[PDB]
């Protein structure tokens, strides 16, 4: 009796109690699975489908046809044939859209207005009932996917991912390359034969199938109408009923197990991977056994693996368990960093490996483990926090190939079986027989022999002598490796307090004296037993110079270290926190269930204000802490831009180099010295929120005061002589440039910056929707048209009190080119501007509304929206009505004017400031037309550079 | 065969071999005598004419006629009747002029451009030859002389001062009242008959003699031509022939003997004063008895009476020795100012003088001192540093009464004869039958009976009874009481170092390093054996809140408490020190003597990193300094408003107020701990001047460091991470009022700050001429015509490479009002420049010129206008020279448009502050026009304040 494109509907879709949202399952006829969501509180809407083919898929001769074709697919179709008609369409109605290729899926997703579903469904939906697939961008859209690639060339991370593909079967299609570039997609074509527009055309006909499709709809609309909405847009996609490929045999047969493989990094890191191949469990999900080994096999503190390895010293991190491969085959993964003395005993760090598995099987699968792990996970399930929609779709889309409708929210989280047996059996493939082996370190350096083919990677390939398989197998039993004991965190109380009659819509001040400053907000929104407690503890030797600097920071890395044992307990019992040092002195946080946070909280505090420092952990946090600020020579060009422009802004900011220079001032005397100092006189400022009463607040807020006062004997430090960083005033009409090398990557790095001026609702809202109205043509004209790299970005900065426009470019190209090409797109914009029709110009205004009052959906993101007024002392917390209410108001010709006192070349209070990030060698047509620019002035010295301009008040506080 | 004008001529003028000036003495015919001066390289002019008539010879009626009589005799005369003719040619000319009365003295003094000598000298004669003496000021006069009573009557050493007069014989002249007053002046006279126009006139005819007058003239031409020049000018005084007056049978009588006076200060100090009346021993100058028992009895250090009676922890400083009365009397003093514990033992502090005294008879007169005293002073009289004209002049005329001219310069200086019965005779008036004893303390408050009529002073009198007395008699000997020992600073090494070649006319940079930064120059003009070091030690931890400033503080009063017995001897030797903490860290100087510098430095270095508290002077220092902090509230209004303009306009500065709150924070470990800290990192940044060779400079700079390193292991802070201060940015056409009470004073006090803009030549010869211009006016207009107060003054601020124009004035009429007329003023000048003419402009050109150009005279002068341009960072040596040459370029259209532009009410850039000190009650005609103001923006919170505002850069280094 269902309408005839449905063959089957819902199941009654088993969700959270807690979840207001409505739910149905659908089946079209077509072979499409559908979850449709009705949200009628919801702000924006949503939709992802998701393609259950990858880049395993892609044919031997044309390697990234799968990543290329969803780009092509983007790139306009029949009925909308305007080639950044969606993307705009989502600009222009306060939308946003993302895809991806992995081995397996495509997965395409976008959220929109709420007042604007079916349009841009109808236009998504197109994508896949009539692609233009036209040759004017498909030699363009190679540059993107091209850039794509070289990015992530020298990025670490894929360089192994693409190595551990290379290392297996090369007739297994795990072996093909993802990404694609210009060298495979329109290259090897031509000199081989072979139409990259047909050949994908092909593709797509083969594999693009409504029976191999997922999508997931949230809208305002009930279920019914999202029914007909689906129903009348996706009926009519094209079945070609393609068998689901399948990846059986597995990547890495006998002949590459037992090998070990010796890799140079690019960053100066020390890691040693550990891999088994294991069959694909994926079947087994109601019950885990992958990831039931995993959890003790990556557990942390008391009696686990990684607290052994760490007092040998030899290891800092361990991270265990079940990794994805393909349908038909995993791998089990145990990987960790290297101390120095860790990367002259891999061989014995992964003995003791071998003896904790090893140790498991003597022990055998435990009941009450995995019962601890379902209640756990089903507390987490009924009080997960609501997510952000065009997440949640995506995500949704991606598992309705694995489940049955009624349990696609519920998969993956709630247990069932348990089940000894599946727990035994892949506890049987962790042997030295199966055993991959993989180190990174520089120490390998000139003395590889292979380059992996399409990242260069040098490596050496090698196979583990028989003795030491034997001496792994010849794993006994280490005593010290003993089990987790019960969960004293697991929370018990979710109780709901109920809302206080004197309860406020933001935080108020409910405690301003000497010693502290506690903001309250009880929660009135989302009801979970959840809590978010926020402090900033002031102190001058924070940052007082490089030398305290550096201190505040092994301090925090020692505590939270000797902390850790102790705190994994909590984190996996749902309750975290973490800790940092700043330019002002330290940050704690603790977010989650909220009835153990008060122990949590105590023992942190206490062992802050009482620490002793192990002589031997003390050295190795140094040393890693040594390396990490060698280690950002490595980070991206873009990255670097981005560091330099905070510290060139700021009155005061230390390089990494200046800290560098100062560490080797540490010593343990002098560390244990300062932290009492630190510690001596302190002010503290707080943010409590969620589920807590005003009592309940107060009483948090004592107790670290109490446990500071009494320990460490620590006294006020009165609010009035906390002194506050300024940023750096530009002078009016001025240009200055910092230039500086980046000695990794062949690619330069960009940061352009207009300071405006000081932040108020006005001159917030000119800067954010001057952006918004900019947000898209900067992507389609400098990104999509001139492909000036895969990182194209601008948008607002804020810092220090003060604001302006920024432009961030990562780009093969020369930053003067760059420079020229962005003042170029100003321009553009400007006429754009002028010559915008006024509807248009009021969707820009409505768009940025939207974003703007789009509510938090969950207590941490309300919570952050709140701390940001804090930390920033304006303490706006009405701020989002305020300057949307005024935001309204503003017309084409405020904007104008705006851009023009501002932003011309040929402002009278244009404030410009560069960074120029170059590439390792580097340096020093249709086009529209650049205008004739200034001769910056260069920084050679940060110092001398900031001590020669004023400084900016502060800004009031709301 | 002398001209007929003069009796007698030199004497051959004793003089120091190493001072180049030509002397030359003479007895005008008329009594007067005479000395002049040669000095060819001068650029300055002076001369004083010195009478030997005080505020003694007052009739008993109108007390103050003599103060009053040197008001009216400036007034204009019968060849120059224009009221301020006198000043205003000495303005215009790079000229100043001042006048005192004391007792038996009233000197009148002037410097001018050594151009115009002549034309300055002409002027002044006539005060002697033929005053106006007219009513007109008269009656406007008295207001100035008012208020100069009225300042000083809060002021707590003047009120003393007379209190020991009226204590007296009431039919000796020394019981009446000085300064005079409106009261006494303008009053008694109607009320009683009498004219003060008649009387004056009587006066100024009785006692205004040629046989009562001396004069001394410094130019640059030769002796000959002075000697015409002045014979000319005064030989036509008229004679008198006055008996000099005397004054021989002493104010104080039995009757005034053994009495005690118990009085009421106004700040809260504790002090106590003992007093034995004295023969005159003017006489004996070439022995002076009355000195070496001063030095004996006012000795420092080892042994010596205030060790002792510091050591009981009864007080801090000690002052003793021969006191100035009048011909025919004297008197000797010991002073002490008491701690807590000394105000319960005043009985036992004095018993414990008397020991010592006993000693001195017991032990008698000693050789060796007077011959030590007598070889020090040789070598001071020898090596005395070139003195400013004026000051000179001034002197000499004072001392020309009492000495032959050919020992006019030695006397007071050159001991001779030994004479143990002198010495012995004097000795013998030091006992308990002779002594008054005087307490100040706020703890007799309200138990006074008795008022000192002209000042108010509340105090009670009393005899001491006969025990007390017989107790001090029954003073035997406190064997703790011993001698100074033979002084080992007394140099011996006074040779010259020849000029090294390399030598450079401005400090050079000799050593610019981690740890420290030097600058050195060799003396090139005086050639005398002495040498000015100079250190600014650089720590972030001395400011960084107001705990650790008080900390800083503590520490060098600490430290200078513990090295004074040792640096005494030193200092007698002519070699001193100094050491205060800054906003930056501490401040190091040594001047004197160089041949045993090298010997105190390290001593006090050594002792800065190796120092160790004494628990009990710990409690003293600290008592004093929290009395201290306290004890500002008791300072005039105009020093309040500087006071806080200062914190005002300075990113970051501790009032007063957060010091005191933070000084009970400091105990005695607190402290201890805070010392390595300091010492812990340090960047030092030198000055070192004199007669050093390089060489020499670079050694003396590593003893500093090497005795740092080795003994407190301090390493390098390197310059670049040293944070600056910067100064506040007023907003264009902004005017700010911050507002304060004080709560001693029946005046007001007020500082006026139009802020204009960076430090550069061009700003600062603006600022300079436009001030040049205004200096005498001010003073004509707003002091001699509208009679605001006595204190008026005008003129630069400079502070953090920004400058301004300032007013300050202490007055009895409200800010407003004050501030109203300060406008009015500023019209006046506007107009008067615009219509000023051109010549009149180049004298004031020329006048600030000469001012600048000026050279310093000494060492210490020099060195401390370097010190200038390190301090601030801009090392602008040949500031002078380059400064001048723009200002010999401006016109008066220039200063007219600068003024429109900064000052005028309309200015577009008036940046405009004032501090309003409220008086104890107050508050919160012909006149020129003041012009309407804005409503003032009122400060409450210095802090708010600041943070609301930007701040400047810091001046580039030259």
């Amino acid at each position: 009796m269902n309408n005839p494109a449905i063959q089957r509907i819902e199941d009654h879709i088993v969700k959270s109690p807690e979840d207001k949202r409505e739910y149905r399952g659908l089946e079209l006829a077509n072979g499409i699975k559908v979850l449709l969501i009705s949200d009628p509180t919801t702000d924006k809407s949503s939709a992802a489908l998701d393609v259950h083919i990858g880049s395993l898929s892609d044919p031997p001769n044309i390697p990234g046809l799968s990543h290329f074709c969803f780009h092509m697919l983007f790139l306009g179709t029949k009925k909308y044939p305007k080639e950044n008609e969606y993307s705009q369409f989502l600009s222009e109605h306060a939308g946003s859209s993302n895809a991806f290729t992995s081995g397996e899926h495509t997965n395409y997703y976008f959220d929109v207005s709420h007042e604007h579903l079916e349009g841009a469904l109808d236009r998504f939906a197109q994508f896949f009932l009539c692609p233009l697939f036209d040759a004017s961008c498909k030699d363009r859209e190679v540059n993107a996917v091209d850039s794509e690639h070289e990015k992530n060339v020298m990025n670490d991370a894929w360089r192994l991912f693409q190595l551990e593909k290379a290392t297996g079967n090369p007739k297994h299609p795990f072996s093909k390359f993802g990404t694609g570039n210009k060298y495979t997609l329109e290259t090897r074509p031509n000199q081989e034969g072979i139409d990259v527009r047909e050949e994908l055309l092909k593709f797509h006909s083969t594999y693009y199938s409504s029976n191999l499709m997922a999508i997931c709809v949230l809208g305002r609309e009930s279920l019914d109408d999202l029914t007909n909405l689906v129903v009348k847009l996706f009926s009519e996609v094209e079945n070609k009923n393609v068998p689901l490929p399948e990846f059986p045999e597995h990547p890495f047969q006998e002949e590459h197990l037992k090998q070990l493989y010796k890799i140079v990094p690019i960053k100066d890191i020390r890691n040693l991977y550990v891999t088994f191949p294991i069959p694909d469990l994926q079947q087994y999900y109601k019950s885990n056994p992958g990831h039931y080994l995993g959890h003790l096999i990556g557990h942390e503190g008391p009696g686990s693996l990684l607290s052994e390895l760490k007092s040998k010293g030899w290891v800092n991190t361990l991270v265990g368990g079940q990794k994805e491969g393909a349908r038909g085959f995993m791998f089990f993964i145990i990987n960790v960093d290297l101390t120095e003395e860790g990367l002259l005993h891999v061989e014995d760090i992964i003995l003791h490996m071998f003896q904790y598995i090893q140790k498991l099987r003597a022990e055998g699968p435990q009941e009450w483990v995995f019962q601890e792990c379902k209640d756990l996970n089903a507390v987490a399930f009924r009080f997960k926090d609501k997510e952000r929609p065009r997440g949640y779709t995506s995500k949704i889309a991606g598992k309705l190939h694995y489940y049955p409708l009624n349990g696609v929210l519920t998969a993956e989280y709630l247990l069932e079986e348990f089940r000894p047996d599946l727990i035994d059996m892949v506890l049987d493939k962790l042997r030295p027989e199966n055993v991959r082996v993989a180190i990174v370190s520089k120490s390998f350096e000139g003395k590889t022999d292979r380059t992996e083919q399409w990242y260069g990677t040098q490596y050496k390939q090698e196979a583990i002598p028989e003795d030491v398989i034997q001496k792994w197998q010849n794993a006994d039993l280490n005593g010290k490796f003993k089990l987790p004991t019960k969960n004293e965190f697991i929370p018990t109380n979710f109780e709901i307090l109920a809302l206080e009659k004197d309860a406020t819509p933001y935080p108020a001040l409910i405690k301003d004296t000497a010693m502290s400053k506690l903001w309250f907000k009880q929660d009135d929104k989302f009801f979970l037993p959840k809590a978010c407690l926020n402090f900033e503890f002031f102190s001058p030797f924070a940052y007082v110079d490089p030398l305290h600097c550096n201190m505040a920071y092994l301090y925090l890395e020692l505590l939270k270290d000797s902390l850790n044992e102790y705190a994994y307990a909590a984190e996996l019992a749902g309750l975290s926190y973490d800790l940092q040092n700043t330019i002002y002195g330290m940050y704690l946080s603790v977010k989650g269930y909220n009835d153990k946070q008060p122990i949590l909280l105590k023992k942190i505090t206490e062992k802050m204000a009482t620490f002793e420092i192990d002589k031997k952990r003390f050295e190795i946090i140094k040393e890693a802490y040594m390396r990490s600020l060698n280690n950002f020579r490595a980070e991206q060009p873009h990255q670097h831009a981005m560091y330099y422009l905070r510290l060139l802004m700021t009155e005061v900011a230390w390089t990494k180099d200046e800290l560098k220079e100062a560490l080797d001032d540490v010593t343990l005397p002098r560390l244990k010295a300062f932290i009492p100092q630190l510690l001596s006189r302190l002010h503290i400022e707080a943010l409590l929120h969620g589920n807590i009463t005003k009592q309940a607040a107060l009483g948090v807020m004592q107790m670290v005061e109490d446990t500071l006062i009494e320990h460490a004997h620590t006294k006020p430090l009165l609010p009035s002589q906390l002194v506050r960083y300024r940023e750096v005033q530009l002078p009016d009409r001025g240009w200055f440039v910092y230039q500086r090398r980046n000695e990794v990557h062949n690619n330069c790095g960009i940061e352009i910056y207009y300071q405006t001026d000081m932040q108020s609702t006005s001159e917030n809202m000119f800067l954010e929707l001057f952006c918004q109205i900019i947000s898209e043509p900067c992507f389609n004209t400098l990104r999509t048209k001139e492909q000036l790299g895969y990182i194209v970005f601008s948008g607002p900065r804020r810092a220090n009190g003060i604001q302006g426009l920024r432009f961030i470019i990562q780009s093969e190209k020369p930053p003067h080119y760059l420079e020229s090409r962005v003042e170029a797109f100003l321009i553009t914009m400007e006429k754009a501007i002028e010559d915008m029709t006024e509807e248009a110009f009021q969707k820009h205004i409505q768009a940025l509304a939207i974003r703007r009052l789009d509510k938090p959906k969950k207590l941490s993101a309300e919570c952050a929206k709140y701390w940001g007024e804090i930390i920033s002392q304006q303490y706006n917390y009405d701020r989002d009505n305020i300057e949307v209410a005024y935001l309204k108001t503003l017309s084409k010709d405020d904007i104008i004017k705006f851009y023009k006192e501002m932003l011309a070349v040929d402002a009278p209070r244009r404030h410009k400031v560069s960074v120029h990030v170059l590439a390792r060698e580097m340096d020093s047509i249709n086009l529209s037309e650049a205008p004739p620019l200034p001769q910056p002035e260069v920084i050679h010295n940060m110092t001398e550079f900031k001590r020669g301009l004023p400084l900016f008040p502060l800004v009031k506080p709301h």
